[PDB]
């Protein structure tokens, strides 16, 4: 008894705070990141924001919706996540939130990303192993992608993990 739906909340980049039930009825594929990369983002954002613009031009694929989620809220804000999603394209989503949402969720749904010791010089933040995720039109996952791979490779594979996951209309 009761639902419960494996859920989720994070934060929307103008002040709301959206749950998984919102994002159903679309293809998703989510991000995780911060809004403070120097060299991989500003790659990867602009490489699948390529790859959603064919998808806007090649009639029948999926509308896959990005958004891009904060691994770690000690140097992240609302606004900065409204400027990070306009200064890109209005089409970008941005989310945020504090501990015990990214914890929860990271128990819930096992992922990497390196939290690191130091002691005295001193670099180091943490790795954000360049991994994404699509999720689909009942609130479940699909599969993954990244690691590195660039937009030619990238829109073959969205009409392969279409072709697996399938529309049913057939
Ligand atoms: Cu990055």
């Amino acid at each position: 008894s009761f639902t419960g739906q494996g859920d989720f909340h994070l934060l929307d980049h103008r002040g709301r705070a959206r749950c998984k039930a919102d994002f159903r009825g679309q293809w998703v594929l989510m991000y995780f990141g911060f809004t403070h990369c120097p060299d991989i983002c500003p790659d990867e954002l602009e490489k699948l924001v390529q790859v959603v613009r064919q998808l806007e031009a090649e009639p029948g694929l999926p509308p896959v919706q990005p958004v891009f989620i904060t691994v770690d809220p000690e140097r992240d804000d609302v606004e900065a996540m409204a400027r990070y999603v306009q200064d890109f394209h209005p089409r970008l989503l941005g989310l945020t939130g504090s501990t015990k949402q990214v914890a929860q969720a990271s128990h819930s749904y096992r992922v990497y990303y390196n939290a690191g010791p130091k002691d005295e010089d001193q670099d180091y933040i943490v790795d954000h192993s360049i991994a994404i995720y699509l999720l689909n039109p009942d609130g479940l996952f699909t599969d993954y992608y990244g690691r590195s791979r660039s937009a030619e490779q990238i829109s073959d594979s969205v009409r392969r993990h279409m072709a697996a996951f399938r529309s049913v209309l057939s």
